[PDB]
């Protein structure tokens, strides 16, 4: 046919054909039901996991895969998880969000002790109201030389994130060296533009004025982008817009090309993608869409290294595709913001949505007493007044009727995640567990495997998705050439 | 491995776009040649290499592609005949149409396409089994041998009847599937029922009513209820807003499980729709890997579609942010919602208001600061005027049940607006443009973005066959680019994507 080869009698056994196919190190010569490593009808080259993604991403972050495990709040993306993945040459971002500085600093030491030469990243979340908490974290990272952050939840540039970026700039031949790297996670084009563009001169100038950065650093900062890597986050667990991966990522890739042509950075900007990736199929499709790297995910909270209770991790292994839903978010409850949570084996969603329903419909906690009793009785397990007293002790504390109601309600929204993380007994039906459909897709893919179990390791999962993607790229390639592959061999299974 | 050409960017771009000829790439001074005795190589793989070849065989079509059904004849005879003439499968929008109308369509379409291809939408009527039975009867009578079954929550005697009746043996004793079913689903529970053989309880009853034979009942237990399973992700109209990248993989896994168990002679095929308006999305879905891809919101924007000029013109400016969820007419009381355009129309806002009022109040007595606004802006008549007229509509269907219940009366009045709103958009009813109900998903906005700065900016230049061609050709072209990129080659950014030139 199209091929310049011949072979002498190959292998004709399905379990010899299956084994040879899964070897991505050796090329495949297919003869019409025979595989070898007289004529040749189909051919598949030797393409491993390294043919997926942007090689520059791997080079720059010193990682073995174009893959990174996204941050998970309140230390769910824990030190154990980061160290486990870091030791395998896989990038993971530490879930610093919601943790106190002393806690985060502790993590920096452990992690840096375990991984002197990387790789790891730290999540730098945007605190729009508490601007100092953001400053403390940047200072903490600069002090301990944390040279990679995943910046997320940003709506615009802030002096702190610009400061972090600019401070890591230096010269070698006079070429610019980007010491501090930024992965900006976005779902909107407006925000992505600001991270693909050089830092604004106005903010730069201010930092030079305060002796935070040098003049040559201000000069350098105008010639390089704010972020090296841009993660388009599609529909996902926790906070999300629920945007489609297949529309979002292409929009951001186009945006990238536009800005790259304009500023013509020496090192190109890279766009990766996360959101809904729990199987090799999806992983491969995302790569072929143009993604430099792929991001997970809900599947990582289900692993043993994660900072989630045993009850929760066990529950996540049974969660299916339709077992997730949207529920009021604690921090942006009044504004109607929602996040994606598990709704199976937990009643938090129903109860949290009830609070929002009650909050929007009624003027004060002084609400029908038939309705009020149920809340105190089942949800809060205390008088609304008893709950209020404790909120005051925690804390914005009185003039407004609706604002008071919200603060009491937020007691449940806030705690509910803490219960799931720590494993608070007797509050299981109230666990707030963030997850997306990706987890259910993974559980479906993994059904009837060792992974049905305590047997779930983040490194193993990464390896499957990466190897699975590479294998299925080969299968697709062969199918495209009219070769008939046994249905049982077309997909990567965990076995 | 063969041995060492053109360097002209225009020649490189042109040669790359020829999927019929192989590509020999040399990196001096990249060089591309179509003859050899070689840094990178790309074989000749056209649109025929995407999808499941069996899907094309079985439906006698050029592409692993089908234009999904659009209700009330939006997927019109014109659209079906246009796509059928190009060897592309299209499903006729029978939903909501009266039998005499559907029969008319069968003739026109069968006259134009004696040997296919086409399909007819068989929608689930939970409320009235008579509408479903009449349609199955109509299809069996006129030998409509392909239906797209959608909106089903599980098996129904009618859909089982349709499937079983088309079963027969060849001289060799093998089972021949005469009537084909494409089941469109978004849940694993429902997909299982269509991937599994028909239940004997329902089968036996059909044998007892003389509808099918005993050997047909026997055959029906060794073949699946559907040949093709369309996983419908986030899409226009009715949807539960699921991600394509999680749903399709879940259904493919489910497929493999059931295939291993029953080991059908001809395997089940799982295809996918929902959010496909660009070559990028098309290729990703294939890569995932679907047997076929389905559209879509982009088809309602084409000239062949049964949508008003005002609507089609509006759809050419619709962006991804311009769609939202609104109460559905058929399932208004149950709180069901569907995805509609919210740009250039106030239907969504007004329809959501009706649901708010319906759930909060016991009867139209007593709503009247609110009541006046509805009468004033939405209905443009008194609620009483609307109630009458509705009485005339259902009297020559019974209304009798509504008198006993004020809640049922309120809903029936409200549904006057929910129902006619789509009719206005379809017909192009003047003076009610701000009330048009237009079903669409994010895929349309993605298409409009992809097509900007091209001849397709003009709605008048939008043809279903041309769109199908772009998505299929675009996907095939970009698969080649990916293949080359993976072979370590560097392709000019301007050539990496299929653009409608
Ligand atoms: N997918 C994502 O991006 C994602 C997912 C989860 C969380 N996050 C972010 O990470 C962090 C998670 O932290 P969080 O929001 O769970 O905690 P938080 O501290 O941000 O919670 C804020 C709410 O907690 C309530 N609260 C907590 N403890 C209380 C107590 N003892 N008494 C009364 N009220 C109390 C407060 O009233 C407040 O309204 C946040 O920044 C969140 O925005 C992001
Ligand atoms: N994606 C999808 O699956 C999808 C999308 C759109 C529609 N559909 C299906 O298409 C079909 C189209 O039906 P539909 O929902 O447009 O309307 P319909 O024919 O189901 O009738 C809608 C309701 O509107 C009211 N109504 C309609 N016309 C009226 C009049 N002249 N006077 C008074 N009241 C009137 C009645 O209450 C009626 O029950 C439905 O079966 C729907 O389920 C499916
Ligand atoms: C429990 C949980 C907590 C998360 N916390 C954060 C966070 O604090 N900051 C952040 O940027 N992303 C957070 N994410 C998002 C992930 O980093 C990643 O972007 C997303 O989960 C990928 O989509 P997927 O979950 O559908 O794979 C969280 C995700 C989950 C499931
Ligand atoms: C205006 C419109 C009407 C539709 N009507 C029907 C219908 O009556 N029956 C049906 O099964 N699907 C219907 N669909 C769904 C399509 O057949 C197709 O499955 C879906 O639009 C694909 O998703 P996409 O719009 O994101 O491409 C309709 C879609 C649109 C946009």
């Amino acid at each position: 046919s199209p091929w310049p080869w011949q072979v002498d009698e190959i292998s004709f056994d399905i379990e010899s054909l299956g084994k040879k196919l899964k070897d991505l190190n050796q090329a495949c010569y297919l003869i019409n039901l025979g595989i070898a490593q007289h004529p040749v009808s189909a051919f598949a080259p030797a393409l491993g996991t390294q043919s997926l993604g942007d090689s520059n991403f791997r080079r720059v972050h010193g990682v073995k895969y174009a893959y990174y495990a996204g941050a998970m709040a309140n230390g769910i993306a824990s030190e154990e998880l980061v160290i486990a993945l870091g030791q395998a040459g896989i990038l993971c971002s530490f879930g610093a969000a919601g943790l106190i500085p002393s806690r985060v600093e502790a993590a920096i030491k452990r992690i840096q002790a375990a991984l002197p030469n990387g790789p790891y990243a730290f999540n730098l979340i945007h605190s729009p109201s508490e601007q100092a908490l953001e400053r403390g974290s940047v200072e903490l990272f600069l002090k301990h030389q944390v040279r990679t952050v995943e910046a997320s939840a940003f709506l615009g540039l802030t002096p702190q994130i610009v400061y972090y970026r600019a401070a890591g700039l230096s010269r070698d031949s006079g070429e610019i060296v980007i010491g501090n790297k930024v992965i900006a996670k976005i779902s909107r084009t407006e925000v992505a533009t600001k991270f693909m563009e050089p830092a604004p001169v106005k903010i730069l100038q201010q930092l030079v004025n305060e002796g935070l950065i040098s003049e040559d650093q201000m000069l350098m900062a105008q010639s390089v982008p704010m972020a090296d890597d841009i993660t388009a986050e599609a529909d996902s667990g926790g906070h999300t817009d629920n945007r489609p991966l297949v529309t979002l990522l292409p929009t951001i890739l186009a945006l990238k090309d536009t800005i790259q042509a304009k500023y013509q950075y020496k090192t190109p900007i890279r766009v990766g993608a996360g959101g809904g990736i729990g199987t090799p199929d999806a992983a491969l499709a995302t790569f072929n869409m143009g993604a430099a790297y792929i991001v997970t995910g809900s599947i990582n909270q289900a692993c043993v290294e994660a900072g989630a209770s045993e009850h929760t991790r066990k529950l996540l292994a049974t969660t299916e595709m339709a077992d997730v839903t949207m529920a009021p978010a604690a921090d942006m409850f009044e504004m109607g913001v929602k996040l994606q949570v598990v709704k199976r084996g937990t009643l938090f969603p129903m109860r949290a949505n009830k609070l929002y329903e009650i909050y929007t419909r009624y003027d004060s906690i002084e609400i029908p007493a038939e309705e009020r009793q149920k809340l105190e009785e089942q949800v809060f397990r205390a008088s609304l007044d008893e709950i209020w007293a404790g909120t005051v002790a925690h804390f914005k504390q009185l003039d407004n009727p609706k604002r008071k109601m919200a603060l009491i309600f937020r007691w449940y929204l806030g705690l509910s995640s803490r219960w799931s993380n720590t494993g608070e007994v007797g509050r299981e039906m109230d666990y707030q567990i963030w997850a997306g459909p990706a987890l259910g897709a993974f559980n479906a893919w993994a059904k009837g495997s060792y992974l049905d179990d305590r047997e779930r390791n983040a490194v193993d999962l990464a390896k499957h998705l990466m190897q699975g993607a590479a294998y299925q790229a080969r299968i697709n390639l062969l199918l495209s050439q009219g070769v008939s592959i046994p249905v049982s061999l077309q997909r990567w299974k965990p076995l």
